[PDB]
């Protein structure tokens, strides 16, 4: 739930736990500048976890992944957004380096949920 101050940008790392958390995922982040990103683990699990069926771990690596595969990985995550419509723009090869310069919009748009705004004094 969006228990707290549903706006602020800090929220963006909070709700990709929350999400996997709920979603009984093993993947998470703890800053914009995650080494676990570098995977795309917290970016691939935050997407099935709000939707079940597009990420198919059978096809993605997730195993001592490499300059090779990693990118496999940006390219797929990057993918799905839009198809469950997520009009990124960004590049999967600066993702790999876990590079905040291309994640700007990568997590922001998928945050694009979160913040929000009612009539009624509403928490939640």
């Amino acid at each position: 739930g969006s228990s707290g101050s549903s706006g602020n940008d800090d929220i963006i790392v909070n709700w990709v736990n929350e999400t996997l958390r709920e979603a009984e995922k093993s993947s998470s982040i703890s800053s914009f500048k995650d080494p676990k990103i570098s995977t795309s683990l917290p970016v691939l699990d935050l997407i099935d976890a709000i939707q079940p069926g597009s990420i198919n771990y059978d096809l993605l690596k997730t195993e001592n992944l490499n300059d090779d595969e990693k990118l496999n990985n940006a390219k797929y995550a990057i993918s799905m957004a839009r198809k469950i419509g997520a009009r990124v723009y960004a590049l999967p090869e600066d993702l790999v380096e876990v590079n905040p310069k291309m994640v700007m919009t990568v997590f922001a748009c998928l945050m694009g949920k979160g913040m929000k705004r009612v009539s009624g004094p509403s928490s939640g």
